[PDB]
């Protein structure tokens, strides 16, 4: 256990705060609302504050907090996201669109006072204007996944790697590989982990008296073991 750890243990607010720009289309996401670690719960409502999203909602859910991740008891040794608390950590992605562009994010996840907020640049370049992507082809939903989690020795951080699978409209999917890297922001000590998962549950919905282009997503995120956390 971690002292980090401590701060996660009723629910915490969250503020989420992300300036994109995709193939010079630039907008900003504000998420607002809540997590409860203890049972791997986050509820949140995302606004696009700049107006229309000019790419799909489901293509950002990654990038839009997993020190709200439910570690079961006998592998909270193993919680890098909390451990890092309260200074935070910097969340690093390459998501690659298969034959089609790139997102590059670069986030800090820290408290602020009580709220954990998620403060994230994101910059998309190689993007179709006609694809699947700035062409808004893909379905409002989004799988279960499976995130892999290594520790990074050198950086006293992590890695992970996963694919996200989007169903496209026309029946197709349109993968979206990531690769991820974390390290701390603070001095103090870190938990690195074994190799593990992350597995997610999520589900999209809107909010009818929400005028905005938006998004509201409830997720449930738990850690399993190394042999059958893959599915
Ligand atoms: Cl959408």
């Amino acid at each position: 256990s971690s002292k980090g750890e401590e701060l996660f243990t009723g629910v915490v607010p969250i503020l989420v705060e992300l300036d994109g720009d995709v193939n010079g289309h630039k907008f900003s996401v504000r998420g607002e609302g809540e997590g409860d670690a203890t049972n791997g719960k986050l509820t949140l409502k995302f606004i696009c504050t700049t107006g229309k999203l000019p790419v799909p909602w489901p293509t950002l859910v990654t990038t839009l907090v997993l020190c709200f991740s439910r570690y079961p008891d006998h592998m909270k040794r193993h919680d890098f996201f909390k451990s890092a608390m309260p200074e935070g950590y910097v969340q690093e992605r390459t998501i690659s669109f298969k034959d089609d562009g790139t997102y590059k994010t670069r986030a800090e996840v820290k408290f602020e006072g009580d709220t954990l907020v998620n403060r994230i640049e994101l910059k998309g370049i190689d993007f179709k204007e006609d694809g699947n992507i700035l062409g808004h082809k893909l379905e409002y939903n989004f799988n279960s996944h499976n995130v892999y989690i290594t520790a990074d020795k050198q950086k006293n951080g992590i890695k992970a790697y996963f694919k996200i699978r989007h169903n496209v409209e026309d029946g197709s999917v349109q993968l979206a590989d990531h690769y991820q890297q974390n390290t701390p922001i603070g001095d103090g000590p870190v938990l690195l982990p074994d190799n593990h998962y992350l597995s997610t549950q999520s589900v999209l919905s809107k909010d009818p008296n929400e005028k905005r282009d938006h998004m509201v997503l409830l997720e449930d995120v738990t850690a399993a073991g190394i042999t059958h956390g893959m599915d």
